[PDB]
């Protein structure tokens, strides 16, 4: 299998919506390719439409653990928690193809049930949110305030515009 | 139809959930039964599950509104909605069979969509859920504290406790 | 409508699953009835698979709450509540056709959620079958604890058992 | 409508599969009957593929018990419980045109559950068959055990055959 | 039928979402109630959540043009095109019940297919909030920038709150 | 019924999507009305979202053929076939309300199976397109060169953009 | 397979719903890696959202039962029956990752049939609700009450949380 | 795969809902363990909520017949059947993990057709109760009489109850 | 597998619709040949109706940044993304078969919700169609003008036509 | 694998479908084919519906490029695209088994929406069919004339009749 080949070169292919099952495997490939070499940089493709909160979470957290540098690649698309994933990347060490879609803006969720059911969920995703906020902020340096108006609604941006927000550090040129 | 002779002495029938259908033909025969004499009592049968809320206030605030007394008769059963406006009858004049049951409990509902549009809905259920608090303390002489602790979750009340709780004035003995 | 036609001679026919419609049909009946004459008999047929609890206290409550006798003839079958409510009659005015068929057993219901609605519901139901019980032993004279275990599974009985056991009065012979 | 001007002339045309409705529909038609007049006959053709047990019964004990005779005259088909109510007609008044079919069978039934609520079940159609195969005796002539075996599997009997058997009394002829 | 009565009383029920169904409806009342006096006031009840644009601004446009005055009442809740139409009422005769529910929000659509048609339906809907906006403006007295802020997201209002915001001119009291 | 009582008026309301049944009762209408009077004019209301094009010819083909002019009224909205058929009333009687949509475009439709019939469902479809353009550019003064360029995509117009267009002839102003 | 390498390293990934299928995953390979070396170390990765209780006791007692020390690193999120695991880890080798969210709640279920049935099902929730919460206490050093309290409603709780409350022992830190 | 190697160390993994195709897996895996050595123990884990009975039946005359000593441990769950099986194995060597549920019940079914078939399978089902009765009598040492009156319906057991009725030897301790 | 010694021969086949999985491969693929070997040329077989626009322009960009050229060839049919592609191989190194198909159109897409979600997914759109314009115009040798017009509507064109356009450099002849 | 071992005596077997999986795993057995010997004969058996026109182009095209001769074989059926490609093995090396059916018939599609687009796909459906009677004619012999009208409907040959027609060059005989 073609992933097989690529991840002997510490290369992991993001090229789907993240949901448990695509997160458990992401997480496994990194502490997999940890183990092997613990120093060596690995190289993380992300075209993605986002997905779930706690499983881009895990990735996340597995990413800043480790202790070899996680380069990201954005290829196509990084949307949502995709973009989120993208700035997650060693700092310098954050890219997008030319012609790469970036998109943010804030989580969404579903909430059913008796009124107090409806605001303990309504004040989890608020919560949700103003950490998301908070993490972003500090991989970005945008400030929380600015986040939060941003991502009111669907935020798309070029390469070039996702560097000059601060979600990637280069424009990968021809090559 | 059997209902309709049953208009002309002045008695109507909520026998089932309240949506905005039911509650436009409630209304509409309070005002027609008020046009045709405005200071005969009326009398208005409730056996219901319950239903919408905004369908409920518009029964609710018609009933207070018109100038002829309407009495409430629970049968078989007066829940959620449906026990809300038993208790809305003219004081004095608010009855139940011996075996009906009456439920109270909080409002439920759904959300859907960005965060802040689940905030906004976790706010406009809270604000609602409030308001029925309120009225129901009028209508029962009960603290909102009470009112907010009992309706926690599903409260099954008997006639008789339906009457100790202010629900009700009187329950009806034969014959 | 035939129906109709024998609504003039003071019958009721209650031949199907009881519901709120079909409570709420019988009791208007039976309020249409005593308006027109307060005193004399009615007469209500009963072939019914039984139904709702609450729906089957509605027609009760009505039942004894008029002026009226209300005699109770069963045909074919009056199962669950429509036994319930066979027993309901006028005490001495209460029959059954030779080859009708009776039946009792307990409540039956269901409940999902949380462990306290669980518990909510089962105490909700269980104390409507000790109701039903305790109505059930006034009507028959039979203990609430023979009740308990007659009922605890589908109970069957011919026309004439059903008079022994205090359901019924007498078995309607020809003509 | 056409049905409510045969009426006048005292005919009830059972032409559907009984159930509980059709059932109260036919009893209610024989009552209204025999309240204009108690003695002139009643004309009850029956093309059924029959139906409900207890729904049958009801139209059997009513036929019983009402004091004017109730001819029985089977067009097209009747069929198990359809047969059950042509055997039912007063004895010496019992028809079927010359084409018609008449089918004789053992109930039918379905039990889910417990073993011990299979056992109910088994024990409730069993009793119903012994106590079907013993009026049909009284009616027909025929031994309960020649009945029990003639009715294991589908019976089909043309219109002479059955006034062999004793399910009816005449084939009715032209004109 | 309830209704109809009413009519002759010149009130019209708005009870249910509006469609093409119910504004032809609506529309050819209000003619028929001008034809029979064109000086009689005309009495519109809104119990309402909203529905098409077109099919509400030929409501609109009706009223606006027909000679007698058309009082709104809101009863229950008024809601997207329920509260515009709300505010349609003659001023001064704009009136909601103390429990009554308003709120605003900005349209919603759907598009589909080639960017050009895609562009093409985002002109028009983009037009039609434009052209709701500068309405609601002139029957409120707030600025066609205030209504565009406070109609972002869904802006629930109590009757009082309507009142100030000028949706309407008097809570109506009892009795 | 309330369109009964309009038609006495000699109002007519098209206010649904037009098939054929829709049809046959407009032009039923019509010939109705010429036959009562064949002087006095006719009042056809349009709110229409469009539909069949052979419907849509049934009524124009009407309109043209009966003595009495046809004066038509867009409220809410006539697109498609719907406002055809506005364009189609009598020239200095067409009329829309001042806040009514005119949308017009091509003809849709759909062609499946060989090679030969997709052709020949193209070739109707083309010269219908054309018949159509025809007859529109003679009601509204415009070339066929424009009505073709301007019917390319969905062209939405105002009451007053319609009168600048020649669909109509006066925008309607209150009283 | 990438599980399978990890698994040299004595990691096992519980990254789903924990149904019967995942708890016999589980369980097999705590036996097979106890049999490989009883006194190794064994790592748990948690990111699941919960699941069945009695598959969930299966892991619970097959972690408590063998030799090998198991340490929990939730990752992503530990809800429910997931959180109830995470903290059945050795104590001191309880650990959650920053970003982490665990989740505590009563359990959930459903029962349907007879009164009794019911009531034999809500007892058994019961029961397994007060045997969970006598063993959170256990591994949490809270109070049962607190417990019952704290888990009426989804109660959500941070990595920092987790570890205030007893069902961690450190939130890993990089790297 | 996992289960292979442990099928190395003679464990059987009983993991799921007992049919046939679960059935003849372990009756296989079972004479495979015994062709390999007759005399040293099999090890046999179940955490099953039940299934057909005559698959139970091949893995319990399966178990009986082979040399080897097989032992029972409960993990999770051992319901229906399962606990059936559990109760199955070598005297002495039965054991639950101390957080293990047990239930017992009667056997359920369904019958459906002609009333010879309902006795039939009634006679089925009740013959294949009495068999377990007398199974289950005989490996706990209880009567039959008092497995009848403990299985008329669901009977929920801890570790500790299911070693006290005799179902277990032993509730195995850590570790 | 076939495609494996293709690889093998530096062939990538593109034969199915474009979506993320597919993208993820092609990608894959090439940067697994460009490491292989970073001067030796890679071909690009094209038989594809299209596709998602960014997973398209992650094709396209990683077809840019590797040092190989890659050349295009069209077998069957290149339509919508699958075109854009085909135009995106290396200059002189473009080629289709004589009988393929090459089309080119607008891009599609949907957009629901309010007014403002409405308008930037519209602005979305018909940024990516510029951006697509002014790739086609430089890799065509068209001017954005007539790329727009030209992609209006599906526009079918022979391998002929296609290089005439500027799509592909040669049509491959036998052979 | 059976195809395997008869690609290893450059057998390639279309028995399907044509559809573009189908058409890429042949043309890529075609070039790997090809690539092993570029001078030795391709046996393609062909038992085929039919299926895509671009689909069969991507073989088409494929077989008249490669160097080595294809010889085409029909057993069972070439319908369609399937005895297009039958017709397109090398000349004088095309052949059909005895009881072989071959169908030849003008290509099928369909169309859906406005005017315009309808009118794209009626030409373009027309000109697929030009090109296909255009190239049939160079491969049998026959005018385009005779194609177009031999194929107007569905036309079925026998082997010895497409032999006649130019689409075969033998038939097949034992051994
Ligand atoms: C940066 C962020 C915007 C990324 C993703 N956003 C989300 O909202 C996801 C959407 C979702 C996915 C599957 C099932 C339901 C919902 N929401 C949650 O995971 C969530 C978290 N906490 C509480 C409630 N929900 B994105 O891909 O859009
Ligand atoms: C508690 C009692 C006094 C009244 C009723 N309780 C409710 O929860 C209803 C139920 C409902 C069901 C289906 C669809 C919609 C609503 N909730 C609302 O109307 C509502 C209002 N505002 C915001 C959100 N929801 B009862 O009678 O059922
Ligand atoms: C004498 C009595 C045995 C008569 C009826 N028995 C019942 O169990 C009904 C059945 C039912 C039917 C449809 C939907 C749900 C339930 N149960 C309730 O109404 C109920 C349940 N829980 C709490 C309060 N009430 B009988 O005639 O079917
Ligand atoms: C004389 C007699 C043979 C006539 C009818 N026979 C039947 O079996 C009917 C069929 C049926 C129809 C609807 C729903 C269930 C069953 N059975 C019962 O009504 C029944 C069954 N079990 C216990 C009590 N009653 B016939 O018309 O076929
Ligand atoms: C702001 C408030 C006055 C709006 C009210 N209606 C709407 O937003 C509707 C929603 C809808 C209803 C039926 C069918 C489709 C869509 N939208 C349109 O009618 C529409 C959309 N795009 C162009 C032109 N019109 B309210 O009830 O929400
Ligand atoms: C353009 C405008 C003046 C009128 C309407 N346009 C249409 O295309 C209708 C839509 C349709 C309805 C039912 C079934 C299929 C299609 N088309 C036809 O009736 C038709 C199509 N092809 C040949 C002949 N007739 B409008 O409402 O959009
Ligand atoms: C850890 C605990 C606080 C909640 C966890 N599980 C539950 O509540 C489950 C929900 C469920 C899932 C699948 C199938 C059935 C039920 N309920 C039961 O397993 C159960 C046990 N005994 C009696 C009744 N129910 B958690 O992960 O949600
Ligand atoms: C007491 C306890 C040991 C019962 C176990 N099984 C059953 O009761 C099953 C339920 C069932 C399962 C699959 C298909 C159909 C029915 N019933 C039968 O197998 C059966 C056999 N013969 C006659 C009638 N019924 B347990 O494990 O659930
Ligand atoms: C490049 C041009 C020749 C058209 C090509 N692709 C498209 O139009 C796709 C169609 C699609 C289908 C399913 C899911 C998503 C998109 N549209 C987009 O990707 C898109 C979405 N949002 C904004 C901008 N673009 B071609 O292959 O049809
Ligand atoms: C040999 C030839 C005369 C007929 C063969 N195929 C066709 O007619 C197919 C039918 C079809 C199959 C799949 C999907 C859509 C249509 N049509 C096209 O491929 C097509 C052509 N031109 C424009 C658009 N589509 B045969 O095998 O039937």
């Amino acid at each position: 299998d073609i992933y097989s080949r690529l991840l002997k070169d510490r290369i992991i292919m993001l090229g789907s919506q993240i949901d448990d099952n695509v997160a458990n495997s992401i997480v496994s490939q990194l502490l997999f390719l940890q183990a092997q070499d613990s120093e060596k940089d690995i190289y993380l493709y992300i075209n993605s439409p986002g997905g779930s909160v706690t499983a881009g979470f895990a990735i996340y957290d597995t990413i800043q653990h480790i202790k070899p540098d996680v380069q990201t690649i954005c290829i196509g698309m990084a949307a949502s928690m995709g973009s989120f994933l993208l700035a997650a990347g060693a700092k310098g060490k954050r890219f997008a193809l030319p012609n790469a879609e970036v998109m943010i803006h804030q989580p969404l969720g579903g909430a059913q049930g008796q009124a107090t059911e409806i605001e303990i969920a309504a004040n989890h995703i608020l919560k949700t949110r103003e950490k998301l906020n908070r993490i972003l902020s500090e991989r970005t340096g945008q400030s929380i305030e600015k986040i939060q108006k941003d991502t009111d609604r669907d935020n798309f941006l070029t390469a070039e515009e996702a560097k000059e927000y601060g979600l990637i550090d280069e424009v990968m040129v021809p090559e």
